[PDB]
């Protein structure tokens, strides 16, 4: 015969379940210093360098 | 002859050990989050988000 559901509220809490993600190793191991800082704007779109 | 009235039944006041079972689940899963979030305001069910 009780019928108390409306003395109550839906709670939703402010915190967050955990998700799913991968490693970066490629990033890491490839050279990086040799083009950084070389393509700017006087340098258009490309740049070369020689060969041995 | 006929001796039995001299004697008593007796049972002895010691219990047999029987068979117990072990509890590791209980002791893995995660209880910190659903930890008295569920009281007398919240009523019958309670919600988390996701990512």
């Amino acid at each position: 015969p009780n019928n108390l559901d409306s003395n109550v509220s839906q709670i939703v809490l402010k915190k967050f379940l955990p998700g799913f993600m991968s490693d970066l190793v490629l990033a890491k191991t490839v050279d990086r210093q040799l083009l950084a800082g070389e393509i700017n704007s006087s340098t258009g779109d490309s740049v070369s360098f020689k060969r041995p």
